[PDB]
């Protein structure tokens, strides 16, 4: 008999609580494509959400779909239009590839795209799996010095990357980060990197401010049942002044008043976290003093940025890896991420190379 | 007997309703001052509001105010240390002066310093009197083809170009603009001046928004009790498109709720209006989109750029002033603000000349 | 026999001084492109020059090449993946199509793309024919209420577009343009449009500063021998200040210097000129006044907005159109061209439709 | 008899080569001015062209000039309108004080006043002496850890912070530093602040460069007699790209060359060196690709950003310091300077206190 045949392993969300590892054919790479020996995905709140609840505001899973977005992999094959890329090149991927060149790409903006693919995000399936293909235009070389690990948690730190250029992050500046989870850990990283002088991040739990600590946060505050005005009193009471740019990562109300209060005039708030469809805030306190309010929505143009910033070591986001499974024990990874312990959980796909 | 002094009679506001007319002393330039003949004085609703209310927000009147911020008038005599401006020359007035060099100033934003004084906004006096002092450098000559009404407008004009600024209002643009008073008309203006290719103007008065077709709006839509997301498909339906660009001038919570389903994603929506302390709003919708939301404080920048519109005859501010009267005839011209009839209502304060 | 086939007459550069009209195979549209029946092409000096010299700097004809680049036509068939334009549409252009997604493209600036497609620029073979094939996003639908003619200047227009983006002209400013060809009078009509309080053109023809004029020039300055200071006087002296912003259509050494001397310190002076490989300019004088030297290479993202100004009658391009000849004629328009005399000649492919 | 009066030695330059220590007045500061004590004055190329030559392009020394312009000092005595500061506040001292609040400064850009006063720059004295009066606004408190030294050493860091801010340096970013010199190093240390993934270094001496690499430079190159090309190729062979952004710092025809071939397409390049009058340089190459040619004059608002990064340890500039003298032996230390050997000397001008 012939030869036995590769699989396609892949962690499965058929609906609310309905987790399920089944096999999936192999991918064909189109001209522009490239097909990918899945090797290392993190999963964040979204794959979680998306398993818990089967949907995510109006993004509703309404067919099974395959999880995982924050990944890395080895190049198997290559369409026959692809040239930056051959067999064996180490990558990173960036889930959020535009379908069409609609006014949105061509102004630089691509991830505001209307018809964006987008790995994990119904009804788009992702690459928690072991073979998987992307427009090659989206797959990254990694370099040498540069770990499959750290590859895939270029995703999130893009977040990072993305809301701090939104929020204008620069030299000297000093920077409100709301909420010490991966997302703000993230951003508290690339905050310094970019040169800020001080990073100030609040938190309901004392012992994720002290993984901040840890990592870099010149500041730490927790946070309990404080107004929005305490919050911003206590805040600028320990930078001695008002922080230029402030970053919301939890997407609570109260939090997001606190950052209008405290951000300094003609600042900006820059709003990361998702919440309710509504919000009440002090559109006056923040008009009057010209504190901009200003939306993330994933990111764009932070790849090459993020490779360059990891191959130079100028940021160190290995610290953020709590926990790694292989992707057959995908089921303890989610139920672990739920225990609400540690940062981020690593799946090791490719049964080859289960290191870092 | 000795010869009949000047006089320097005044319209102050005394507390809620309590509007008169006294004399006050002549004021003496310091070094870096000159002494104004005030000639011509718009009003607008904080004036009208400080009138009514005693207060605005948290800038409340606590001791007898003059009234007074839209202005222009002649050079009577200048500081020891001027020497751009001689007595006769014809000015307009920025009524916003910085008292201290802050970090405000230097970076370019002066118009958030702390401790700026500004006209007719508690505790600094305003200038619907005969003779005003007013900091030199904000005192801007007006070129001979310019007229003392023209040079008044320029404040509200300038409210529509940093508002127009703001929201990034460029060639080719679709720009909304959420009311017909006022504010409204002159950021009508100012927006097609820029270059804007359509700006739709909506409005709950049939009769505003018909005078808003009269001065350049491309395009109006009367709202009466359709909902945020019913407005914001309108302004689609005629636009063909999601305007990039979008003022809210009324304050409105329902207006301001149009604006952020309206804004093209990528897009800018300016607050320019001053509602209540809190609104509610979609902010999820807008972050998704990434749909700026910035507010504004007046202006910074915007005399001489007002003053090379009007002396090249770019832009036509004359149509706004809907009445005229003396200072004497303050209270009719209260009154006749109140009437809601009318766009802009000038005060002669001049009586060797009463003309525009 | 089988009804007769269409041609497709193409106007070929086969080298210096050798121009012919051969039939050429009728293209056949891929599954994003579109292929079009070819009405109105405009020629400028490119064409021009590629047919005198066969090359233009490093752009050097190779093989032989169809002309022509500044184009509009009617949509004859589309591409399997094409979705937003169907037979009959008449469309405007775009000759810069990106051949691949580089960082280029992502980052907003595909005009910058080293592999980049442009119709007429060697070895790219031009659209002065009647069948031509295109990439369907970079064809765009053109109002009902607007011409072929307008459709095909929006390519030079686009020109003066991104110039005063790049130069960051804008309400109320005081622009220099340097040369009344062409180039320097789109770049009036689109300063003019941003909002320009007064715009002053320079030339050493008193013929078509005179037609600068009757487009819109605030101010016009014919140009001798004069050194490049004395100009930057003359300049200033004209305006009563110095411009913040000057665009250098000529390319010429003297007049780029000028440029330098008459900006506004902290303005801008844009290169859209080409001359030689080397320039001897006064950059230690523009350094200590922050005069800002910005090259300009064709343009990115200004069809869509040209269109919505010439929709809205924002812009009257109508004027620049000085002759037109049928594309059987080509040469004769090309000797016609080399006279000096006129602006824009335009070529009609279309039998059917000869009109604008 | 009375108690000795207290001294205001200077250094000073009569003209070319005629250095001198007299005793000069003491000042007594206005309203808006404080009275200093001076502590630490480090001297670069500026003041010692002025004493070689009396002059630096315009710039020239008519009448005896104090020297000195990167210091520090303590409050002695403080105007009657001061209220930021008191007596014994530790300061930094920013130069460069405008006289009138013109439309450069009122746009955020004091740095281009045309009448700005600035220490050592003909005619205004600088502050190489004991006792100095400055503007208030202009002279900034110094945190408890940061000494006299660094609080001197932000005039020249300023300098690389202007530099790098009109460059665009950005997280990620490739940046080529042309020169080794003091500028350069400032520059290096700046940039890498900023987030730059590598910083390349070039310069003519082997021993410039090593200590580059003793300070953060990534790579360094040594230039003998490449040609502009082939550095600009050596330049992009050590970054395996082309980088976004060159600062050149020497002034050099060859090396402004270099710069433009070398800038990654839509790139900057930033002109920090002062050379000849004239430079001839391939324009055409730098418009073709969009590369920017920015030159930069000073600072501006850059100050508090430089203490709020000595404050929190982000940059170290001690390394700079390589000698240091009292006052009295000026002449020494400016022999030294012409040593070529050393990068920052400083002198130190109060008798109380010599240390760091
Ligand atoms: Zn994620
Ligand atoms: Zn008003
Ligand atoms: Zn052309
Ligand atoms: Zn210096």
């Amino acid at each position: 008999a012939a030869a036995a045949k590769p699989n396609n392993l892949s962690l499965v969300v058929h609906g609310p609580g309905d987790l399920r590892l089944e096999n999936y054919p192999i991918p064909e790479p189109g001209p522009n494509e490239v097909l990918l020996r899945m090797h290392s995905v993190g999963i964040c709140g979204s794959d979680v959400h998306y398993w818990e609840y089967g949907r995510i505001g109006n993004f509703i899973v309404k067919k099974p779909m395959v999880l995982g977005h924050e990944a890395s992999g080895t190049v198997e094959k290559v369409g026959s239009s692809v040239k930056h890329l051959k067999p064996g090149d180490r990558v990173a991927i960036e889930p959020g590839a535009p379908r069409e060149n609609d006014e949105f790409c061509k102004m630089g903006r691509y991830n505001l795209s209307p018809s964006i693919f987008f790995c994990a995000t119904p009804p788009d399936d992702g690459n928690l799996c072991r073979f998987y293909k992307h427009n090659a235009a989206f797959c990254y070389k990694l370099p040498d010095n540069v770990t499959f690990e750290e590859g895939a948690l270029i995703e999130p730190l893009s977040v990072g990357i993305h809301a701090c250029r939104r929020g204008g992050v620069t030299l000297g500046h000093k920077v409100l980060v709301c909420g010490a989870g991966p997302i703000g850990m993230v951003t508290l990283l690339v905050a310094k990197a970019m040169g800020a002088a001080q990073v100030v991040v609040t938190d309901l739990s004392a012992t994720r401010l002290s993984k901040a600590k840890e990592i870099g946060a010149d500041l730490v505050l927790q946070i309990s049942k404080e107004s929005p005005q305490e919050i911003a009193r206590k805040v600028e009471g320990q930078l001695g002044c008002k922080p230029e740019v402030t970053i919301e990562c939890t997407g609570a109300e109260a939090s997001i008043q606190a950052g209008i209060y405290a951000t300094r005039s003609g600042g900006t708030l820059v709003l990361v976290g998702l919440g309710s469809e509504m919000t009440t805030v002090p559109l006056l306190h923040a008009a009057i003093r010209e504190v901009d309010i200003k939306g993330v929505f994933r990111y764009c143009n932070t790849w090459p940025v993020a490779i360059s910033m990891l191959a130079s070591k100028s940021v160190n986001v290995k610290p953020l890896v709590t926990h790694r499974f292989p992707l057959e024990k995908a089921l303890e990874a989610f139920e672990t991420f739920k225990k609400g312990l540690g940062l981020k959980i690593m799946l090791k796909c490719d049964p080859s190379d289960q290191n870092p």
